[PDB]
């Protein structure tokens, strides 16, 4: 259906329109360095490949949760309990940001 | 009670007076293409069981989180953490229209 | 600081106030009669005691997610990737009265 | 790049100045009565090092979830799914705010 793709196409362009926005733009980035930052952590402190740092800091900045690995040194923990709430301040200020969108 | 039926009936239209709007039927068919994609995925990459492979999706997908499974391969992992970011843009994307939706 | 409780019981108005509200009532509503369907369907087909039944529904129709339980049976997993749906249409349900309860 | 520090430093002002709001203040002092209580509770209840009892109460508050440990006993199941509407209550609150600071 031709309406399908117009619509979608029309959708994509006022998702990229919003990646022009400058507040979004900085949303974004810090989120990027937010994941940048755990995945460092993770990897010191606890001591995971790189790979794992990252994976367990998006399923975890973004609630999804990792079923296996739990942080294992204090340290880890109490950031990791600091990340979560960065990351909740993250999506209310993306949330917000659609709230103004509207008007 | 009646006011609970009629209420509740009234609702029940509204949600599918909803699953009318063209921009909320391409972010459902999205969502299938993306439930798909990730079966198809996990079952051939992480060689998990077709119905285990959605299922993982879903959950993933949906921030809910699988309590066991968790993908082994490097390659699964990448796919994870960007599967994960679509679903979050899907979501908003949803958001994005009821306010749209309830503004207007 | 009497300034803080006078806040605090303003906000616990403005909720009972929405506690009478017919539509945040029937999605109330809906939610107990899924939990319970949760409870029933988990303990019948996983078998497992009702307070696991009703535990691991909870979690699940909310996002937070089991540690340790997951479904075993063909028709566990279908029924459950269901039940989240169903969970995330109720939050839409509340969320979108929210954005209504604002005009 | 200037954009990208002014713009940052604006909104830096609002998350401050949004956090001088009455309500908000609430909010927030509710959400930590909420993690000390699971704290001591899951400390207490289901024997858990401190540290870990407010881990859980954290990670579970939010949804996010806990990989390994659930309660073992059938009290802090019951405490668990308490908490977690608490925390969904929570949340919805200040959303609730969001929406209303925002529409003014
Ligand atoms: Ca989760
Ligand atoms: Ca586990
Ligand atoms: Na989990
Ligand atoms: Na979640
Ligand atoms: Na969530």
């Amino acid at each position: 259906m031709l309406s399908f793709l117009l619509t979608l196409k029309r959708m994509l362009r006022a998702c990229l329109r919003a990646w022009k926005d400058k507040e979004f733009q900085v949303l974004f980035v810090l989120t990027i360095l937010t994941l940048i930052s755990g995945t460092i952590f993770y990897s010191t402190v606890e001591g995971l490949r790189p790979i794992d740092a990252l994976y367990f800091s998006v399923v975890t900045l973004t609630t999804v949760g990792e079923g296996n690995f739990s942080p294992q040194t204090d340290f880890g923990k109490i950031f990791t309990i600091l990340y979560i709430f960065i990351g909740i301040g993250l999506v209310f200020g993306f949330i917000h940001k659609l709230a103004v969108n509207v008007q």
